[PDB]
């Protein structure tokens, strides 16, 4: 057992030890809510509770490839809000930057498409954008798959014209991963090597309600500690018909068999400040946030 | 990761089954093994149950077996339940093939997702079976504080009288013990799985799309050396990892890849796949006799 106790304090002590060389961060929409971007599944405020005007059969249909090919209009109307480049990164994002600058970040796997990891200064090599990007777009026809740049797709979205491919007249969509679509090739190539050598999983701002991303927590070695920083416990629940996690694939924070998983419940920004304080990084983190935000405000 | 099959074919499985290494077989079955009996499955286009619920005006097909939707709108399920009641059909060749595995001392367990009871009618006993998605046999009040049990005849009476079954003690809804989405699986599912998959020598997967958890996880619970044979109309368990996939990452079948070492896909009718495997094992005549007499015996009632 690598943690001396199942607390943030225990995780911090482990992080400072020579045994903790490589950290993987797994993040979702929760890490961007304090920047002003709603998550997906939070009641009332979440995106899936705010799609009534689109008259969908159910909320998730707006990001389902099969529904999209039949009724693409709602997604492209919503896309005007989803397009990145008008929010600043959060304290949580800069904490991951700090991990990078301390030589501790093996990888950040993100489910987000807001690009705040990149704006916060994480580089392409540090990142797996697991659910894709707006940066590039592709024709949906597998036979054709013609690629279109951000400007091309952006021009179509903000002109309210449904993007059609110039070669085959099929729909063109941004490379954000829809339900039913394959994840980027980088996800799998990085996963297979990263998870053999990870010393700590830092899971932040995700409900772990979607596969294959939810599987990642179970790819780590059994000895690797896992810290969740989130408003609610995620990944720990009793099995039931239609559960997302595979049997035994979840977190165990609270059973009498718990040995490596720690749930810090609260806001991601505040959890990262608390961890930073325990590591003696709090002033460094605060200075980085202040400087980088002021640098963004400069333009 | 020892390779126990000499070749990734049905003939290689048959040879492995005849060797001394193969002592314990587990069957994992779904609605595909019962369509030839006249019971449609769930997810097949046009024929499947989920494509034939228009009359109930559901938000989506699965709602009719979702516990939250049920409590709020119980009427549609109970209307459908009149059709779901088991005992108007005969078991299939596939069911009798599993019975033959029992009698040959090869069957450790059959885990079924079905509630049609055809495994029992074919001669599999309580001890041989894990009815993973429950049963009509018993019914219970839905209130966690009460859980008052009701017998088969009590639920029938309410269903065919078209009265929504209510608890005589606490007046909460009473439903048959079939597992709805969002509900716990039977205790027996977990207790059996914990021990059964430690020393299983062969997995026989038949007539399922492996589209629901936690049942879909069962193929990953076998040792990495245990061969796995799929007998199904379509390939299931093998797919490129996509957003919203049911299987956990790397928890699927590997039939077609370069690394493929233990998994075999026999594509076609479950009954025909079972007849074919039986022939390779020398049981063809024994299986056909069993099916004839049992069908006759049921008709002879
Ligand atoms: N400030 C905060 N601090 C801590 N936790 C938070 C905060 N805000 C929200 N949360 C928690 O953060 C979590 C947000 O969960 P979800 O909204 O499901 O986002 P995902 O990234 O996991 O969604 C994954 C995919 O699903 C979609 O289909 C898309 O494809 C997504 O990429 C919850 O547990 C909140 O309590
Ligand atoms: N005669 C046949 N021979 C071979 N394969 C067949 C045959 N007929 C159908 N199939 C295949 O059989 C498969 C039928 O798959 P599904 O209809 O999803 O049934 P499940 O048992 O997996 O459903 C699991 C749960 O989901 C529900 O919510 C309930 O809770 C269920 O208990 C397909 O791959 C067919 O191609
Ligand atoms: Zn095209
Ligand atoms: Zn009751």
């Amino acid at each position: 057992r690598l943690l001396d106790e199942l607390t943030l304090e225990g995780v911090a002590r482990y992080m400072q030890s020579e045994r903790c060389r490589r950290v993987i961060c797994l993040v979702g929409a929760g890490i961007s809510t304090s920047a002003g971007i709603p998550d997906f599944r939070s009641p009332s405020t979440g995106l899936y509770d705010n799609l009534e005007k689109y008259h969908l059969p159910y909320p998730e249909a707006i990001f389902e490839i099969s529904y999209f090919k039949k009724h693409p209009e709602p997604f492209f109307a919503l896309a005007k809000e989803l397009y990145p480049g008008q929010f600043k990164p959060t304290i949580c994002h800069y904490f991951m930057r700090l991990l990078k600058d301390k030589g501790l970040l093996l990888r950040c796997y993100t489910q987000n498409i807001d690009t705040l990891e990149r704006i916060a200064g994480l580089e392409q090599e540090d990142l797996v954008e697991a659910h894709g990007t707006f940066y590039t777009s592709h024709c949906v026809s597998a036979s054709c798959r013609h690629e279109y740049p951000l400007s091309w797709m952006k021009e179509k979205i903000f002109s309210e014209v449904t993007p059609k491919c110039e070669d085959c007249q099929s729909l063109v969509k941004p490379d954000i991963v829809f339900f039913g679509e394959s994840l980027p090739a980088r996800f799998f190539s990085c996963m297979q090597s990263d998870f053999l050598k990870v010393d700590l999983l830092l899971v932040m701002g995700t409900s772990l309600q979607v596969q294959p991303f939810a599987s990642l927590i179970s790819k780590a070695p059994l000895s690797t500690p896992r810290l969740l920083i989130n408003k609610e416990k995620a990944g720990q629940s009793d099995p039931f018909l239609g559960m997302i996690m595979g049997l035994g694939g979840g977190m165990d924070f609270d059973s009498k068999k718990a040995y490596r998983d720690v749930a810090w419940l609260g806001e991601c920004d505040q959890g990262c400040l608390a961890l930073a304080e325990l590591l003696g990084w709090k002033k460094e983190l605060e200075d980085l946030v202040r400087r980088e935000h002021a640098s963004i405000d400069a333009q």
